[PDB]
């Protein structure tokens, strides 16, 4: 009984990070914790192959050198890991070359597959998430006084359209074309910092496919003012090609 990408063994609960919810323990098990070699979580990724993790470049802006990066698997708890915690050190880094918000981790050793370990699938080449399409974005990042510290949460957030996002009243032609926009333009609902690097999904189907990478915004949970996330289907052929050449 291997276990296929983009299926959780725990079934995500759903509450339609600040904002959201506590996610049930291991409903993504995809979701990873970048953190200094001392143990400190300062990032979020996304397990996409047993020896790969995807996370936002900004994410290394502290250190070139991979022995300075840790990954955590399999976790629910940001401080007290639970025992079965899988704790991997960082062999390469490889950044997006075109400048773009994005990066890829090769782990030393190969995480070990578990109904909590399990990587998140790919989408095609050049998809675009529709407009009003319902995603969820996870991480471990500040709450902003909205309950769930410490804790896997979740957040479940309706894409916006770059059209629509790049307005006047929003983020005025900040979105580019390898960016997507998700949130609650009433504010409330957000991504924060400590969720950068994390991911994006997209329920597909019968799975969940990774589409976003959470990367920037002007301030969190503000009107007005969507989360900026890298559209992964516009950087799929790197990804892969990274991982087929190393
Ligand atoms: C070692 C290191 C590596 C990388 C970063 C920070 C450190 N830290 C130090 O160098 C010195 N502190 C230590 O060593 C203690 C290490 C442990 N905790 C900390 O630092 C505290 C800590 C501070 C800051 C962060 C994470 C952790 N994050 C960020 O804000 C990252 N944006 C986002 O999340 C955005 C996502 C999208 C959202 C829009 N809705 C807006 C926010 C941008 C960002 C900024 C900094 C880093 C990573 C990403």
């Amino acid at each position: 009984p291997s276990f296929d990408c983009g299926k959780p063994q725990v079934e995500p609960k759903k509450c339609p990070v600040v904002g959201g919810c506590v996610a049930h323990p291991h409903s993504w098990p995809w979701q990873v914790s970048l953190r200094t070699r001392f143990g400190m979580h300062f990032c979020g990724g996304t397990l996409i192959s047993p020896e790969w993790v995807l996370t936002a470049a900004h994410c290394l802006e502290k250190s070139p050198r991979p022995s300075s990066y840790k990954v955590i698997l399999g976790a629910h708890q940001e401080v007290n890991l639970e025992p079965h915690v899988q704790e991997i050190e960082v062999s390469r880094l490889f950044l997006e070359p075109t400048r773009k918000d994005i990066a890829l981790l090769k782990l030393s050793s190969p995480a070990v597959i578990t109904d909590k370990v399990i990587p998140a699938c790919l989408p095609s080449p050049n998809y675009v998430v529709a407009d009003r399409t319902e995603c969820f974005i996870t991480g471990w990042g500040e709450t902003q006084g909205t309950f769930g510290a410490g804790l896997l949460k979740e957040a479940q957030l309706p894409v916006i359209e770059n059209k629509v996002c790049n307005r006047y009243e929003f983020l005025n032609g900040r979105v580019q074309s390898t960016e997507l926009c998700a949130g609650h333009l009433a504010g409330g609902t957000d991504s924060c910092q400590g969720d950068s690097g994390g991911p994006l999904v997209c329920f597909e189907k019968d799975k969940y496919i990774l589409q976003g990478v959470t990367s920037w915004g002007l301030g969190c949970a503000r009107p007005n003012k969507p989360g900026v996330y890298v559209r992964v289907s516009r950087f799929v052929t790197w990804i892969e090609g990274v991982m087929r050449n190393n």
